[PDB]
Order: structure tokens, then sequence, then C-alpha cells
């Protein structure tokens, strides 16, 4: 199989990309623990900034943002109790210094505040403090996954919680927050899990003049639950194309309002992840999902990091690295300084090829073999690229022993031979770069099942 690399961006290219499309979401209550108690956080984020030149954008939110109340007179960043360190708190408070800690991050920061408890004055005070403390503030969410609120939540005001109820609530909360802050272009609106029963298409229809308050429209996407866990299905190249397709309408609806779309919270599987979430294959999902989502028109994807020590989809923890970080790293490397990406394949098979442009010139090609592999002879697929200049190209390979490979259990993936230190996220090992001949403007590469290859032109 053979892909031509066009000399300028194809018609099915992505829009002009963000300086750092691969971002990170941190569970609200846990954010200070990530900054204070998890030495890998600093280095894992610095490694990605080292590739792209831009700090990964971050988002601080999740279900616990709708369990949280702002305490203007607390000198604590976050105050809560849990019976078991693996549990998320049922209630918590956060001080101004929570926003101050967010404000120490140099990359774009999105922070999520509470709408479920209907404490509008308290959320307005939190928003004003966020604007004062967070120089790199990007956006503020007013409620997380409002599609999961019910008639028993304060925000529902003793009436059924419907899509229409949410959309009207969001307009009122956008107007109150922005009116109080004399602000516009600030709110990360929707924040919906999937596209039903609430959608960006429905919300945008209702926003009217409240769109000037919106910074971006936000979707959450988790392809699987612990119950639908299937690693082959997750990482499948054509399966990813199907999986994201319902969001195309959402992206269209945001961009029609001249507002970017984001996946402001996304990861492989729900409830902190299941048995497939810590695997290399989940990293390969992440890599390909990022590329397809950006071509679809999303600006940024923010990959969720949950309870410290009880999070299967996390890129890192206190003591160990996670296989999925390799997908985030490789994605960041593929996109670094790039203006555009285009799909060279038709997304009907397991095999992907993407041309990556800078200044409307092809600079890299990303190749992906999504075939699932755990035992026996490992299959492979040859990829031929045409329209190349020169005598030679270089490549870096992402591989591991198996689709199931976990860093714990000692089957760390490698990115061009390198790994990341448990407990620090420091880069380890000698980088190996592959060479391939160019003859008649053609080069051929071989990817084993469950591999990716980044070719530099
Ligand atoms: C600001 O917030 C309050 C709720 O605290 C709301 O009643 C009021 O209408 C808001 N003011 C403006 C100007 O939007
Ligand atoms: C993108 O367009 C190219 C032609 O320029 C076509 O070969 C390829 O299949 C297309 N891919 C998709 C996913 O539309």
């Amino acid at each position: 199989l053979t892909f031509n690399v066009p000399s300028s961006p194809p018609s099915n290219s992505s829009a002009q990309l963000s300086d750092a499309p691969v971002g990170v979401s941190f569970e609200f209550f846990a954010f200070p623990g990530y900054w204070n108690d998890v030495p890998s956080t600093s280095t894992c984020l610095q490694n990605l900034k080292d590739l792209s030149g831009t700090w990964p954008p971050i988002r601080i939110g999740g279900t616990t943002q709708d369990r949280a109340t702002y305490d203007a007179s607390s000198s604590q960043q976050v105050t809560y109790t849990v019976a078991n360190a693996g549990d998320a708190p049922s209630t918590l408070t956060f001080g101004p210094s929570f926003m101050s800690l967010a404000g120490t991050y140099a990359g774009q920061v999105t922070i999520g505040f509470n709408r479920r408890l209907n404490n509008l004055a308290n959320t307005v005070a939190a928003a004003s403090k966020a604007v004062n403390e967070i120089n790199s503030l990007h956006a503020i969410e007013l409620g997380n996954e409002p599609n999961f609120f019910s008639g028993s939540d304060p925000i529902a005001q003793g009436s059924s919680w419907t899509a229409s109820a949410d959309y009207a609530s969001e307009v009122t909360w956008q107007d109150a927050v922005c009116g109080n802050l004399s602000a516009s272009n600030l709110i990360s609106a929707g924040v919906f899990f999937g596209t039903s029963p609430m959608s960006i298409a429905g919300l945008t229809a209702v926003e009217g003049q409240a769109n000037s308050y919106v910074r971006q429209y936000c979707s959450h996407n988790y392809p699987q639950s612990k119950s639908t866990a299937n690693l082959a299905n997750l990482m499948s190249h054509s399966g990813i194309a199907s999986q994201i397709k319902p969001f195309a309408k959402e992206v269209a609806a945001a961009l029609a309002k001249n507002k970017p779309h984001v996946f402001g919270e996304t990861n492989s599987a729900t409830q902190g992840g299941g048995g497939i979430s810590p695997t290399y294959g989940a990293g390969l999902w992440l890599l390909d999902y990022v590329m397809q989502a950006l071509i679809m028109g999303t600006e940024t994807l923010y990959f969720h990091h949950g309870t410290i020590g009880n999070c299967q989809y996390c890129w890192w923890g206190k003591y160990s690295m996670g296989s999925p970080y390799f997908g985030a790293y490789f994605a960041t490397m593929a996109l670094a300084g790039a203006n555009k990406i285009a799909p060279l394949d038709d997304q009907t098979t397991g095999y992907a090829a993407y041309a990556i442009y800078k200044d409307d010139k092809p600079i890299r090609v990303l190749l992906y073999n999504s075939d699932y592999y755990t035992s026996g002879s490992r299959p492979s697929q040859t990829f031929t690229l045409t329209g190349l200049s020169g005598s030679t190209v270089s490549a870096k390979r992402l591989t591991a022993a198996a689709s199931t490979s976990r860093v714990d259990a000692g089957q760390s993936p490698t990115v061009a031979g390198q790994t990341f230190e448990n407990g620090s996220c420091k880069i380890q090992g000698q980088s190996t770069v592959e060479s391939a001949t160019v003859s008649g403007g053609k080069a051929t590469f071989t990817l084993q099942a469950s591999e990716a290859l980044l070719v530099t032109l």
C-alpha cells in the first residue's frame, strides 16, 4: 500500500493547528496533589514543552468541580476528607491559592467551577479570583457534564433536568459571570459527555448574544467503559474514525459561531479507566485519536488524570510511568511546530498515514499500524510513500512487545529506543533514528502490528 505525499496541504487537511494541541485535564480535587505530591508532573509536562516549544494546555475540572465550594478566606488550596486515599471526596472547598497554583502554570489554563450546587454568587467570586490569579487563563467552565445532573440537584430547581433546562441555565450563568467580570470570550460552554441527551449543536442554537461570552464549546469523550473494554476496538484506526464521527456536528456547530471546539476531558475508558487503559495500545489509541480529532476540526484535546493512585488512564503517577504517555509524547513530537495535518489514507482500514505541513510544505509523515497483537508471529505491513525529495529520510519508531504492554510489569514501550524514569518522568536511554532510501521519490517503511513511525522529510 502506497500514499502520495502532496507538496502543499490537501483539501481534506486540518485547519491551522494550535501550537500545542495535546493537553492534559486534572481532576479538580486532585490538581494540587498533582502539582505538590507528584514529582513526575513537572517533568512530564516539561518533556512535551521541550518537543513543541509550548507548554501543553491544561484543564482543571471533572465531577469533583461540581462537589466544590470556593472559600475566599481559606489559606488552603484544597480542603477535603476521604475514608480511602483511592476515593474522590463527596464535598470539598478550595481557597484562592487553588487558582494561584493554577496561575503558576505558563501554558493556557482552563478551570472548571461548580454549577450543580446552584451557588451562583460563589462561582462568580471563584471566576473573578481565577481572572486575578491566572495570567494564562484560557477559559472557565460553569459546570461539568451537566448531562449527568438530575432533578434532585440544586441547579434543576425542583424540576426535570432537560437539555433545554441546561441550555437556559448555561446562558444565565454565562451572562451573570461575564456581566460581573465585565468579561467576554471567557466561558468553556457545554462540557457535555458525548452528544446526547445534551449537545453543542443544541446549546449553540440557544446561546444567541450569550455566544460573545463563550471562549470555546467543550465535549467530553470516553470511547469505552470498564464494561465495553476492548483494546483492539479502542485502538483500531477505522474504529476511531467511527467513534469520533458523532462529534463532527458538534465541531461544525462551534465553528459556525466562530468559537473553537475542544475535547476538554477525554481518555480511553470511564470511572478512572479499566484493564485496557494502562496499555501501550491505549497510547496508540491516543496518538491516532488526536490526529483524527484535529482533522475533524477540534482545536485541543485534554486527556484526563484522575485520583492519584487510583487512575488506570493516567500518563504518570507518583511511583510509575504509564504506557499511554508514549502516545502523548509521540503525538506531541509529530505535531511539534506543524501548521497542518492531512489524512493520506481513507480511514477504512487498520493502517493510517498522515502528511504533516509547516509553512504549507510537507515536513513529516506519521504512519500507524493499529492491528492488535499479543501472541505468536507478529504481522507487519509495508507503507510506500511517493512524491519525496532527496536520497534519504530519517524516522523514529514507537513500539512495544505487545498491544497490552504495561510499564508496570516491565514491558515499557520505547520512542526511538527511549523510555521515561519511574517516579520522575526523566527521559532515559540512547535515541535511535532509522534511515530509509528515497529512489524515484519513493521510500518504503515496514510497521509491525501495534507500531507507529514518524518520518522526517
Ligand atoms: C452578577 O452576579 C449575581 C449573582 O451573584 C447576579 O445576580 C447579577 O445579575 C450579576 N450581574 C451582572 C451585571 O451580570
Ligand atoms: C483525503 O484526501 C485524499 C486525496 O487528496 C484521499 O486520498 C484520502 O483518502 C482522503 N482521506 C480522507 C480521510 O478523507
